[PDB]
């Protein structure tokens, strides 16, 4: 707490559900707008003109031709890995593949032009979805396919998601729009470790690639991502509906724990849950259902009839339904966290110039308490508790003598 | 609040205390693994302790080879800093037993794995730095050795020319080790702030640091030496010095390379590297930048500017001239500055994982935007420099 | 049935003989190719035979750039057993000159071919058994360097420090050879017959060996260390010894399987090897997997319940222990049962090629299907799990 | 001693049945996947059952992406069956469902695991194996589309010439489908015993079928009809009918591939293969060599010597004639001979998990016991490489 810095992209009150993107509330943007629209709304404050953003969309389209360096660096990676590490490595390579764009060696005055801001933002937006899809389908085995640029951001990703080089493959509107809305819902969150580090990365005058590298690497940790897979495996191992009674009493007497029905940010009224529920029903119509989906539906219906869930504010959260939806698009659990990151960068970039134009943010001296020896003098190693990093020497008796 | 007891700086007196030890006491006789274990645990490494520490450091000196495929991946003219961060990102990926993606949170709580990965990354980083140096010339890379300690083993890595019977010049090895130790750790800085800010937020130590080191890419300190280098180069002959001595006092041209924004009284590091600069001039010779540098050092002190303004030759001057002496290319300084800082990040990261009582709460903010607006469709939207033109626009025109 | 002049097993008594030669005197002071020849050609060879056989098998091993490329980048989602099976399957074609189905109609009936073939195949495995480790930690390929004995070269393929100027250890080779002779020959067993007589007429020799080793991979049908890997874990160092030794009496926590598939009472060979085992115990270091096994073997050979059910750790358990202690991975358990078992099956191949007593097995099937059922045409016919990967079907729509 | 109800060879009369279903009501009123379902389950599928079963077989054909690396990675004069075994041995290190080390107890227990593995085998067999024929042809692999018939799918993937939407002729596909059922399974030849023994051993299916196909090429069931091809050359022109056959009646002129090891009487299979052979004649022509085969067969059908010995040509002869009519390499023939047999393995597989190790007996013939002397006093190979460099240096 004790706010030393300001935020101008949005005002948020999760305990009251007040979402205030540039004064505009969340619901209108969710039900009416699109991802580039909310991106413009957050970065510029106002709402844009068709042309204003037509130009924006066409600028973003004229990108996504990533060097072969990332492609063979991710094909040169073994089949067992984590795809988001693939993202961060390819994006560090993007840092490498654009040495002309860095200000780190041409002084801290190089970044004073608006044109370079526009170019960096448009390049990052064009490049990220292609890289995400390439990592996805490379983990699926199929080599990263090349981009065809005739669809919207979500639908161009869908073509990038799987096309097999086909021209006939057309996007599905329903899943595209629900995925766009889900992107909007996770377009920004109250300042995480990533944004806090990124404001000072901007204060350091370093490449935007590297700054968002630090941001996404902050997003890597299971502090953020360790919810969706946890809830998915909760539902998987709870299994059949017959295991629901002995489970629900298990939370009534506090011998079993439910993950996904509680979140401090929203333990109460949040119509975004209703929005994603309607989108979930549409997704069920467009693709079908899975046994875990039916089990979750039965569990939530029992929960509504149960006083323990409502009284303790244990109502299903956004992460629960959203993860069900990511499963519904046939996405593996391992590829969950990346889907939570593609939109957030937008809001992160919305702070970049916002952090650049704020004079207060600079290089800082953090405060600390040094209780160590104030004055201890060195001693030669002549007159002179732990295993000292005990290395198991059992496979080194034949390969290392 | 966030608090740690890793080290102390006396700003007025310019004192560095790695657990109460003056930095000069270290640089007089210390070894790199010795001071690494010293600061990262707050206690001196004893005979058995230091022996086991250097043993472990020398054992896993071998770096994986997937990262060698990686270094072959990056182009010839690539800046080694991005090369370095990419290399450790690939290394992260290349240690599945050490990542939180498949081992939960307990994996980063046991002391045995903590150390193991600490010494692992401490081995890996200089190997990749040497690979970057050597591939920078396009020459085929080399294997690591294990029959020495840290700095001179790295130098044995640096100079083999295909001959595995080389050896390190002990004077050169010692001076390089002192060069590494001088920039070991400063009390909490912006890069260090990002370091432990990531660290306590449950992320994989690998790429973890990857960033913290990319934080130095900025010209906060990664371009400071280039400034003094280019100014001394553009000055030229000694004849240009006197008028430029007036010129700097005329406020038309600034002077960096003299003093410190956090140390003033002194920085014993400047004295010790002055001694080592005399030694390196003795052991390698003289070059035109060297005598112009020493002439500036002798002349600028006589002028009343530094007498009244107070600007005492900063470690930057001697570090840059020594780097020029050691055959280091101009662009290779920042990774060299990166090599020492890894010890500080490792110590801070281990300490941060040590104490669960320290938390990074969600900071408050005060909105500076409008309190209420509303959405209208766009059709009625009443009515840039996004894409460069005259290149493809003219091509299509 | 088959005529046995090669080796006999008294499974219910406990004496094994390589052509009427008891295991004791033979295995104590013999060599791997000596045993190979003696099994191969009846009466024991002479020094000239020794020189010819050893020189030929040493010279006929190296492979320039063959099946190595089929590995060194391919994923490892299981044990290298499949890797080695694929490796020798490709070796079956990298030298098509070693094939009888492409010239005339039969060629192993030629003594010179059969001889050169058998020499190579007995000596060909080392070069790819080298790659058996080359794709689990990732060191670059090293030359076979065919200038030593069988086990000496084979362990140099693992112990070379990536260096062309390293001398392999010899006592490790001696241990490997004695253990090879320990697991040298068994009579018909899981697929062991199913390969031999199948190559009696057959079409090739590589394919039969690959099929046999592939059929001998599972945790308990010829291997015994894959299963007991977990029963050796989670039992601490000394504190869980009473717990496990009481649970095994109470049947709650015990081992997987002991003895052989025909041997269950007595085996005098491994006992002396067990003594040499403790010679290993003080030279290859210590780790929780071995000291616990020491007390297990001490207890589970004379305690009450074990002698009730004749549960003493089998020869496979000791072999896996000694090998994993050598410096081998926790998985190289079956790749080495191949080395002497192959030689046994080569001797079986020659013998079965000699005696014409390899007959196909007649059927005694129980046909429960009806003797006649009428037409059931689909057109007049009126309407499994069929569960499929159907992640998305509306994408194309 | 093997006891099973999969099939019944009746050599003296010629009454074969698939779970009780004879060829006479199958080769003209059924499809190969339908018989596959029958032999999996011992009962006829229904039209909806057939629909879901064919959907399941078709949908799953995801070849692993490494095989492209292997196929263009060995000496290029490799043996076709050798390329087959290399490719599928490479497959053996791809799918982690076939590791008995991982599944300690649950290897092949659930019906889900069973049928999933069955389809995982069947779907990608030719793509893994028969697509290597393109390499000897010299063309890159063509990805299959499982919207055609399975035999049509095979003909599409092998014969496409480089077109995305090629249409295989939907007349030969029925013949290729029937050819499987004609010579689907036969008991205890050499390798079915190996398959049942290894399935008793309780192993995975990948290495099992790899060893099985490697052992199939035994030139008593692998050289099914190669040898007679050489005979089809020594006749030359048809005018060598009488003089040759009397020489055969003199027992002085070589012959091959007549009768059968387990069959010696009439077979409706002979009639159906004759009809299929003449139909493939009519649709894709011949060479004079096929006419030579026809002439020698018509000579054998009217010669008293063969009638005395109840001699009729084996099915493999007409199978080779048909495979030559469709213009495929003769040494490529074993590929066109290994596809159906594995099917009867799978049911065997399933049935082998329903009812052991089965070590056979033997007789010891060598010396019983003798003393051993160390190698030093063991004083007093079989080839010495006559082209000796030392002998060329001394």
């Amino acid at each position: 707490n004790t706010a030393p810095v300001r935020s101008s992209i949005c005002y948020i009150d999760g305990d009251e559900g007040i979402l205030r993107y540039r004064g505009y509330p969340i619901e209108e943007l969710a039900e009416s707008s699109s991802y580039p629209e909310v991106a413009y709304l957050l970065m510029y404050g106002n709402l844009p003109s068709k042309s204003q953003l037509a130009d924006w969309e066409f600028a973003i389209s004229q990108h996504s031709a990533v060097p072969q360096g990332v492609l063979d660096i991710i094909q040169g990676m073994p089949h067992d890995a984590h795809p988001m590490g693939v993202l961060v490595c390819a994006m560090s390579a993007l840092s490498v593949f654009h040495p002309d764009a860095n200000p780190a060696l041409r002084g801290q005055d190089l970044y004073k032009s608006k044109q370079l801001r526009d170019k960096q933002i448009v390049r990052i937006l064009g490049k990220v979805p292609t890289i995400a899809a390439a990592a996805y389908l490379r983990l699926a085995g199929r080599p990263p396919v090349l981009p065809s640029n005739n669809f919207s951001y979500s639908e161009n990703f869908l073509y990038m998601l799987d096309s097999l080089g086909n021209r006939s493959y057309k996007p599905n509107t329903r899943l595209a729009r629900v995925l766009d809305i889900l992107f909007i819902l996770h377009a920004e969150h109250e300042m995480n470790c990533s944004t806090a580090a990124a404001r000072h990365l901007a204060s350091s005058g370093v490449d935007v690639f590297t700054a968002l590298a630090g941001a996404v690497g902050a997003l890597y940790g299971p502090l953020h991502g360790g919810a969706n897979e946890a809830v998915l495996k909760m539902l998987n191992e709870i299994g059949t509906v017959e295991n629901i009674p002995d489970f629900i009493e298990g939370v009534k007497n506090r011998k079993r724990k439910m993950s996904g029905f509680g979140h401090r940010v929203y333990k109460n009224y949040d119509p975004r849950a209703k929005v994603i529920r309607k989108l979930a029903e549409e997704v069920f119509s467009i693709v079908g259902r899975d046994p875990l989906i039916e089990v979750a539906i039965a569990l939530e219906k029992a929960a509504l009839s149960d006083e323990y869930f409502i009284k303790r504010k244990l109502y299903p959260n956004v992460d629960f339904y959203s993860g069900l939806i990511y499963r519904a698009m046939g996405f593996p659990t391992e590829f969950f966290p990346v889907l939570f990151a593609i939109p957030r960068m937008a809001g992160y970039l919305a702070h970049w110039r916002e952090s650049l134009d704020d004079p207060d943010t600079k290089i800082m001296r953090p405060q600390q308490v040094y209780t160590g020896v104030w004055l201890r003098h060195y001693t030669p190693l002549q007159e002179r508790e732990d295993k000292l990093g005990q290395v198991a020497v059992s496979n080194a008796t034949r390969r290392r003598l």
